[PDB]
Protein backbone atom coordinates (compact mmCIF):
# COMPACT_ATOMS: atom_id res chain seq x y z
CA UNK A 1 0.00 0.00 0.00
CA UNK A 2 0.97 3.68 -1.03
CA UNK A 3 0.83 5.34 2.38
CA UNK A 4 0.72 9.42 1.75
CA UNK A 5 1.84 10.43 5.40
CA UNK A 6 4.64 8.00 4.79
CA UNK A 7 8.03 9.62 5.13
CA UNK A 8 9.79 7.07 2.61
CA UNK A 9 10.00 8.50 -0.90
CA UNK A 10 9.29 6.04 -4.05
CA UNK A 11 11.63 5.68 -6.70
CA UNK A 12 10.61 4.68 -10.31
CA UNK A 13 13.26 3.42 -12.83
CA UNK A 14 13.18 2.47 -16.54
CA UNK A 15 15.58 1.17 -19.06
CA UNK A 16 14.55 2.42 -22.53
CA UNK A 17 16.00 0.38 -25.06
CA UNK A 18 17.54 2.83 -28.00
CA UNK A 19 15.46 1.67 -30.90
CA UNK A 20 18.91 0.61 -33.51
CA UNK A 21 17.06 -1.91 -35.00
CA UNK A 22 14.33 0.64 -36.14
CA UNK A 23 16.55 3.15 -36.94
CA UNK A 24 20.13 1.22 -37.81
CA UNK A 25 21.98 4.37 -38.83
CA UNK A 26 20.14 7.07 -36.82
CA UNK A 27 23.47 8.93 -33.97
CA UNK A 28 20.85 9.12 -30.92
CA UNK A 29 23.44 9.20 -28.57
CA UNK A 30 25.37 12.15 -30.08
CA UNK A 31 21.80 13.40 -30.55
CA UNK A 32 20.50 12.67 -26.38
CA UNK A 33 24.31 14.12 -25.23
CA UNK A 34 24.60 16.79 -27.36
CA UNK A 35 27.25 18.75 -27.91
CA UNK A 36 29.69 18.82 -24.80
CA UNK A 37 27.04 16.65 -23.77
CA UNK A 38 24.40 20.12 -22.48
CA UNK A 39 20.94 18.12 -24.21
CA UNK A 40 20.93 15.63 -21.89
CA UNK A 41 21.96 18.15 -19.22
CA UNK A 42 19.14 20.20 -19.81
CA UNK A 43 16.87 17.01 -20.57
CA UNK A 44 17.43 16.05 -16.74
CA UNK A 45 17.30 20.14 -15.27
CA UNK A 46 13.85 20.21 -17.35
CA UNK A 47 12.76 16.81 -16.62
CA UNK A 48 13.41 16.46 -13.08
CA UNK A 49 14.58 13.41 -13.62
CA UNK A 50 18.59 11.58 -13.77
CA UNK A 51 18.78 9.85 -16.91
CA UNK A 52 21.29 8.39 -18.60
CA UNK A 53 22.93 6.70 -21.72
CA UNK A 54 24.06 3.28 -21.06
CA UNK A 55 25.25 -0.25 -22.52
CA UNK A 56 27.32 -0.56 -25.96
CA UNK A 57 28.00 2.33 -27.77
CA UNK A 58 26.73 4.66 -25.83
CA UNK A 59 30.71 6.53 -25.32
CA UNK A 60 30.86 6.62 -29.33
CA UNK A 61 34.57 5.47 -28.31
CA UNK A 62 35.10 1.83 -29.32
CA UNK A 63 38.27 1.65 -27.99
CA UNK A 64 37.62 3.11 -24.59
CA UNK A 65 34.28 1.08 -24.04
CA UNK A 66 36.97 -1.95 -25.09
CA UNK A 67 39.46 -1.16 -22.28
CA UNK A 68 37.19 -0.35 -19.17
CA UNK A 69 34.79 -3.40 -20.03
CA UNK A 70 37.91 -5.19 -20.08
CA UNK A 71 39.27 -3.41 -16.47
CA UNK A 72 36.51 -5.68 -14.92
CA UNK A 73 35.47 -2.73 -12.60
CA UNK A 74 31.61 -3.01 -11.65
CA UNK A 75 30.93 0.81 -12.46
CA UNK A 76 30.95 -0.53 -16.47
CA UNK A 77 29.15 -3.75 -15.86
CA UNK A 78 26.60 -1.78 -18.56
CA UNK A 79 28.69 -1.63 -21.34
CA UNK A 80 27.58 -5.26 -22.20
CA UNK A 81 24.13 -4.15 -22.06
CA UNK A 82 22.15 -2.90 -25.15
CA UNK A 83 22.20 0.33 -25.76
CA UNK A 84 19.29 2.50 -24.05
CA UNK A 85 18.41 5.74 -21.87
CA UNK A 86 18.44 4.83 -18.07
CA UNK A 87 15.37 6.80 -16.23
CA UNK A 88 15.52 7.25 -12.40
CA UNK A 89 12.89 9.60 -10.44
CA UNK A 90 12.22 9.54 -6.72
CA UNK A 91 10.20 11.42 -4.50
CA UNK A 92 6.42 11.13 -3.05
CA UNK A 93 4.36 9.09 -4.67
CA UNK A 94 2.31 11.44 -6.84
CA UNK A 95 5.58 13.70 -7.57
CA UNK A 96 7.71 10.30 -8.40
CA UNK A 97 4.77 9.56 -11.07
CA UNK A 98 5.14 12.61 -12.57
CA UNK A 99 8.44 13.23 -13.11
CA UNK A 100 8.64 9.66 -14.60
CA UNK A 101 5.89 10.38 -17.05
CA UNK A 102 7.35 13.81 -18.25
CA UNK A 103 10.69 12.10 -18.31
CA UNK A 104 9.73 9.14 -20.43
CA UNK A 105 7.69 11.26 -22.71
CA UNK A 106 10.66 13.89 -23.45
CA UNK A 107 12.83 10.80 -24.41
CA UNK A 108 10.14 9.34 -26.73
CA UNK A 109 11.04 12.21 -28.43
CA UNK A 110 14.23 11.46 -28.73
CA UNK A 111 14.18 7.66 -29.57
CA UNK A 112 11.16 7.43 -31.94
CA UNK A 113 12.87 10.75 -34.52
CA UNK A 114 10.50 10.45 -37.13
CA UNK A 115 7.15 10.87 -35.04
CA UNK B 1 13.89 -2.89 -20.74
CA UNK B 2 11.50 -1.41 -22.19
CA UNK B 3 11.18 -1.94 -25.72
CA UNK B 4 8.78 1.51 -27.27
CA UNK B 5 8.35 -1.08 -30.19
CA UNK B 6 7.27 -3.74 -28.53
CA UNK B 7 3.36 -4.80 -28.64
CA UNK B 8 3.13 -5.18 -25.32
CA UNK B 9 1.06 -2.71 -23.16
CA UNK B 10 2.31 -1.48 -18.95
CA UNK B 11 0.32 -1.70 -16.76
CA UNK B 12 0.30 -0.02 -13.96
CA UNK B 13 -1.55 -0.38 -10.21
CA UNK B 14 -1.32 0.94 -7.01
CA UNK B 15 -3.05 0.70 -3.95
CA UNK B 16 -3.48 4.35 -1.82
CA UNK B 17 -4.44 4.06 1.50
CA UNK B 18 -7.04 5.91 3.09
CA UNK B 19 -5.70 7.58 5.84
CA UNK B 20 -8.59 7.33 8.35
CA UNK B 21 -5.60 7.25 11.21
CA UNK B 22 -4.98 11.00 10.29
CA UNK B 23 -9.09 11.88 9.27
CA UNK B 24 -10.90 9.65 11.97
CA UNK B 25 -14.05 11.18 11.18
CA UNK B 26 -14.29 12.53 7.32
CA UNK B 27 -16.18 10.25 5.35
CA UNK B 28 -14.04 9.67 1.96
CA UNK B 29 -15.92 7.05 0.77
CA UNK B 30 -19.05 9.44 0.31
CA UNK B 31 -16.66 11.70 -0.80
CA UNK B 32 -14.71 10.12 -3.40
CA UNK B 33 -18.09 7.85 -4.50
CA UNK B 34 -20.14 10.76 -4.79
CA UNK B 35 -24.30 10.75 -4.89
CA UNK B 36 -25.02 7.74 -6.70
CA UNK B 37 -21.27 6.90 -8.00
CA UNK B 38 -20.94 10.18 -10.40
CA UNK B 39 -17.82 11.40 -8.35
CA UNK B 40 -15.74 8.39 -8.87
CA UNK B 41 -17.61 7.93 -12.46
CA UNK B 42 -16.34 11.12 -13.34
CA UNK B 43 -12.96 10.83 -12.11
CA UNK B 44 -12.21 7.80 -14.05
CA UNK B 45 -13.77 9.79 -17.28
CA UNK B 46 -11.52 12.73 -15.95
CA UNK B 47 -7.94 10.56 -15.65
CA UNK B 48 -8.50 7.42 -18.36
CA UNK B 49 -7.75 5.53 -15.68
CA UNK B 50 -9.78 2.48 -13.40
CA UNK B 51 -10.02 3.53 -9.58
CA UNK B 52 -12.11 1.69 -7.28
CA UNK B 53 -12.92 2.08 -3.55
CA UNK B 54 -11.43 -1.35 -1.85
CA UNK B 55 -11.14 -2.30 1.69
CA UNK B 56 -13.28 -2.52 5.14
CA UNK B 57 -15.81 0.09 5.24
CA UNK B 58 -16.05 0.47 1.17
CA UNK B 59 -19.27 -0.35 1.02
CA UNK B 60 -20.55 2.07 3.73
CA UNK B 61 -22.98 -1.07 4.70
CA UNK B 62 -21.39 -2.79 7.79
CA UNK B 63 -24.60 -5.41 7.46
CA UNK B 64 -23.65 -5.88 3.31
CA UNK B 65 -20.18 -5.84 3.80
CA UNK B 66 -20.49 -9.07 6.53
CA UNK B 67 -23.01 -10.71 5.11
CA UNK B 68 -20.69 -11.01 1.41
CA UNK B 69 -17.64 -11.21 3.44
CA UNK B 70 -18.38 -14.71 5.55
CA UNK B 71 -19.91 -15.98 1.41
CA UNK B 72 -16.38 -16.94 0.92
CA UNK B 73 -16.56 -15.56 -2.50
CA UNK B 74 -13.11 -14.27 -3.90
CA UNK B 75 -14.38 -11.27 -5.37
CA UNK B 76 -14.84 -9.88 -2.09
CA UNK B 77 -11.52 -10.48 -0.52
CA UNK B 78 -10.97 -6.84 -0.66
CA UNK B 79 -13.16 -6.67 2.26
CA UNK B 80 -10.96 -7.89 4.74
CA UNK B 81 -7.89 -5.09 3.56
CA UNK B 82 -7.39 -1.55 5.11
CA UNK B 83 -9.49 1.15 2.85
CA UNK B 84 -7.93 2.03 0.14
CA UNK B 85 -8.40 3.39 -3.49
CA UNK B 86 -7.03 1.14 -5.99
CA UNK B 87 -5.91 2.94 -8.99
CA UNK B 88 -5.38 0.59 -12.44
CA UNK B 89 -4.09 1.77 -15.98
CA UNK B 90 -2.75 0.58 -18.81
CA UNK B 91 -1.33 1.42 -21.92
CA UNK B 92 1.73 1.87 -24.45
CA UNK B 93 4.86 2.69 -21.38
CA UNK B 94 4.91 6.59 -21.66
CA UNK B 95 1.10 6.68 -21.76
CA UNK B 96 0.42 4.41 -19.16
CA UNK B 97 2.82 6.75 -16.29
CA UNK B 98 0.67 9.67 -17.87
CA UNK B 99 -2.19 8.09 -16.93
CA UNK B 100 -0.91 6.72 -13.43
CA UNK B 101 0.39 10.27 -12.83
CA UNK B 102 -2.84 12.38 -13.33
CA UNK B 103 -4.85 9.64 -11.86
CA UNK B 104 -2.65 9.64 -8.28
CA UNK B 105 -2.67 13.78 -8.24
CA UNK B 106 -6.73 14.00 -8.47
CA UNK B 107 -6.83 10.99 -6.01
CA UNK B 108 -4.38 12.46 -3.40
CA UNK B 109 -6.80 15.47 -3.33
CA UNK B 110 -9.17 13.86 -2.06
CA UNK B 111 -7.35 11.92 0.68
CA UNK B 112 -5.54 14.73 1.79
CA UNK B 113 -8.70 17.30 1.89
CA UNK B 114 -7.51 20.51 4.57
CA UNK B 115 -4.08 20.58 1.71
Amino acid sequence: YLDLFSHKNMKLKERVLIPVKQYPKFNFVGKILGPQGNTIKRLQEETGAKISVLGKGSMRDKAKEEELRKGGDPKYAHLNMDLHVFIEVFGPPCEAYALMAHAMEEVKKFLVPDM
